[PDB]
């Protein structure tokens, strides 16, 4: 076949393009390698009716305003979420703010300067801001933040996921973090019935435009200049069927870092060469369903790192107000190294693509253990953090650990493990690296060719947005590449 | 031109195939992608006089006999070493002995045990030995320990380079812990006037050898066979000149996982398709030689968060030739810390060696994180900072600034080695849960385009059954020369 414009990936970003350049009016094909899925790292599974947010699960709106924007255009809405919370001189909480703040040469609790700070502001940081001499775009955040004058200690034991030993671009996440700083964005909001919600209404207003063709099961694996000099673009799509080629005037290339990496032969140099300017770090969930928990409504998140190989884990029961069985369920969320523990218990080599749910008791086997142990030590200390119920407090007491563990291995009715750092993903998000003018890959990014001026192949996507980790991101890279694509 | 054999990859085990196969009475070739340099991952510089390895150190010559070999046969000697030391029925140091004595179903105290393994048995362990049912060449180290009736919990903060946060393959690790375990070896010796001393021996017997042409400044980055269905292979190999084009019959790639992977596109797929079945951790030295030490003349090497490193490593001269009273600290350090530092080579692009007072903002770091740690280490006392007494009074005075600053100008010559970069990508490898060692090393030790010729080979530590050590690197050269005839 022909086509005016092909967009590789249908992930967010793959589609928010998809849309804006259907409302311009252009004759769009959306190559996706997945078949039967959509929205690439959104992933919503139904679990025993519990909503498990494999992907994103909240939000923060007021930060995030194209989200907004795109949920408000879509009729999706946003459930306000509620739920539970968690050397002299350096005595606080989090506060990697003190660092952050000593480093651009404010006080420290200089609060009304993070408030009023643009995104025309956060460039002129990222370009200019220097730390003894040194640029920030080039050196390390866990570098700038050790600083003469500065921190140390350092407490990546504690805290949520700042990136201190992946050391992203120092100007890139003093950004990123005096941001998620601001007095608003504490407004946080899961999507009405699921994430994967956003994923649906997109598709269904990008079925109402007749210009947009959506083919899933089909993955780029190739694109060559038909003709030395010329625009015309061959891409070569591997199928269900098997290896088609179509042929586009523009292909918009919205991959993450590792998908591209895979098509780095096909891409010019001075892009290829520009793939590493990010890291993708790994994040991996488990989620078991409980027939019997162990605790009640509330109960806050711990960050276990120790009883159990996990960073957080978080806890769900059925509201109050319903509660048809009072069952519950139990998220484990892990980085690097807790991310290498769990792994292995993937059955599925060669593809993995979404979760795999029930298919490896070992999965509970070693969840079982490691629970069966805190929650034996949980009824006696009582000053645990482990609320425990009464009915489990005594049941507990009574059962011989190896029981325990089995008591919890019974309750489990389904389970579920997505490895995000596995291909065609790599990551569940991107950051800079030190070294990085992040601007100066995000202009070359935006709009390329092999070397006509033809200005008719893109990227878009978190992995190189100047909103990394967020969907937001994702938005901000769409845009920055639809303003180089003329109406038809 | 066309040659007998090439062999792409100059490093310790490129050079012993290079060796045993001009002993057999080949024309051997060695391309090796460095225009200075030999020995590849062996590297000894010297520092104010201090014998400084950014590669391999000390060795074990016991748990080690092929390298024991090469060191007797090439004149090279191992001056033995003597260097400074270091919840229910679950209260030691090698709880990790533990661990995998109880995986085996032995008695945690069976010593006499693991004295008598064979690598014969190490292979019916790798092959046959279970736990809960499952395989431990599918599973992973820290999983197996982690298991019903094993551990935890598991200190990866205390220890020394166990590989648990990398959660390498169950058996292979329980294999390699094993070997280190026999109270046999910790008989520990450096090299005599270095460790790349040993490279030096090597081409020394390696010139006085007729049939070897040696070629530093060449780099494998292409391999075709000159005919679909024949045994005759087409080399690219980029040069300092440009890219020649060389032919062989035989084709020995000694080297890493991440070179391999450079040329993924030039492999059999049934060969490249294996290469990720080892990890490369990366491990970074950074040197400091300093005029005025602060610390004695036996300090025990420190596991410091205090640092951005894992080891710490202290070193006077033999103060019996101390013409000046200097010392040397080494910060030894894995995953993360290693991402703290590598932002400090100032050479993107290429770092083939160490790079040698290039940054002065090393010294700024590595003198801010000691200068907090002597000013604490100068009261409490309740550290293992054996302070002299002549810096334990002068800290006390000083402020962190000049503390910082004593420190910082203290310093005569500094350098750091990043082995996580190209074209090593790796201080050392571990196979994966997983995969069968043993079928990858069968299926590298000789492979082919399909004629079955057999003419294309790979070698070294990364794929050897003695990862971490030159021994593996050695192991695999031998299981590749037995499949080469004779000419
Ligand atoms: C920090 C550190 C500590 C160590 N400690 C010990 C220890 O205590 N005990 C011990 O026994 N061993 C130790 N070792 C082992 C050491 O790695 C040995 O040198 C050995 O493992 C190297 O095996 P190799 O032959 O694969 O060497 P390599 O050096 O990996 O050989 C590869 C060579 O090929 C070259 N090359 C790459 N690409 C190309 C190309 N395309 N064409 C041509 N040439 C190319 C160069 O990279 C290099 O010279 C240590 C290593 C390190 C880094
Ligand atoms: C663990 C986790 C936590 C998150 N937390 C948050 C959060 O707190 N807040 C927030 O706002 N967002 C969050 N996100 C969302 C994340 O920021 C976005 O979902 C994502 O980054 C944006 O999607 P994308 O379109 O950029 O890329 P992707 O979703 O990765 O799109 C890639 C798509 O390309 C496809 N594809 C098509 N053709 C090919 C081909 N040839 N090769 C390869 N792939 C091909 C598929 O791989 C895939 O569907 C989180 C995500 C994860 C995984």
């Amino acid at each position: 076949t022909t086509h005016d414009i092909v967009i590789a990936g249908g992930g967010i970003s793959g589609l928010f393009c998809a849309l804006r350049l259907a409302e311009a009016g252009h004759r769009l094909l959306v190559l996706e390698a997945a078949a039967d899925r959509w929205g690439g790292r959104i992933e919503t599974e139904e679990m025993d009716g519990f909503i498990a947010e494999y992907g994103p699960m909240r939000f923060e709106p007021t930060l995030q305003p194209r989200f907004a924007a795109l949920c408000a255009e879509l009729g999706v809405g946003l459930v306000d979420f509620f739920g539970p919370s968690a050397e002299r001189g350096l005595n606080s909480l989090q506060l990697l703010k003190r660092g952050i703040m000593l480093i651009m040469g404010r006080a420290p609790d200089d609060q009304a300067w993070i408030d009023a700070l643009t995104e025309a502001d956060y460039m002129r940081l990222r370009k200019h801001a220097q730390l003894h001499g040194q640029p920030l775009w080039a050196m390390g955040f866990w570098n700038a933040l050790s600083a003469q004058g500065i921190l140390s200690k350092l407490r990546d034991t504690g805290t949520f996921y700042h990136m201190i030993p992946e050391n992203l671009n120092a100007a890139e996440w003093i950004i990123w973090w005096l941001r998620a700083l601001k007095t608003v964005g504490q407004q946080l909001a899961s999507i009405e019935g699921g994430s994967a919600r956003l994923t649906a209404q997109l598709l269904a207003r990008l079925r109402s435009h007749a210009n947009v063709t959506l083919a899933g099961g089909h993955k780029l694996v190739g694109v060559r200049p038909v003709e030395l000099g010329k625009p015309t673009l061959a891409l070569d799509v591997a199928t269900q069927n098997g290896a088609v080629t179509l042929r586009t005037e523009r292909l918009v290339l919205a991959l993450p870092r590792l998908p591209l990496l895979k098509l780095t032969r096909h891409l010019p140099e001075h892009v290829a060469s520009q793939l590493d300017s990010v890291n993708g770090f790994p994040m991996l969930k488990v989620f078991f369903v409980c027939s019997t928990p162990w605790w009640s409504y509330g109960q806050a998140p711990q960050q276990y790192a120790n009883c159990m190989p996990t960073r957080e884990i978080h806890y769900f029961r059925r509201p109050p107000e319903a509660d048809a069985d009072g069952h519950g369920m139990v998220l484990l969320y892990m980085d690097r190294p807790s991310t290498e523990f769990w792994r292995h218990y993937v059955i599925d080599g060669d593809r993995h693509d979404r979760a795999e749910l029930d298919q490896n008791g070992r999965i509970v086997d070693a969840f079982a253990l490691f629970v069966a142990r805190d929650v034996k030590r949980a009824a006696a200390s009582e000053e645990s953090a482990l609320k425990l119920t009464d009915h489990a407090r005594r049941i507990f007491g009574d059962l011989s650990l190896a029981e325990t563990t089995q008591y919890i291995r019974n309750s489990i009715i389904t389970y579920g493990i997505r490895d995000w750092a596995r291909a065609p993903y790599g990551a569940a998000n991107h950051g800079w690296q030190p070294g990085v003018r992040s601007w100066k890959v995000m202009e070359a990014f935006k709009a390329f060719d092999f070397g006509s001026g033809a200005r008719n192949l893109h990227i878009v996507g978190e992995a190189y947005s100047d909103y990394q980790g967020f969907i937001e991101g994702a938005l901000n890279s769409a845009e920055l590449a639809l303003a180089t694509i003329p109406a038809p």
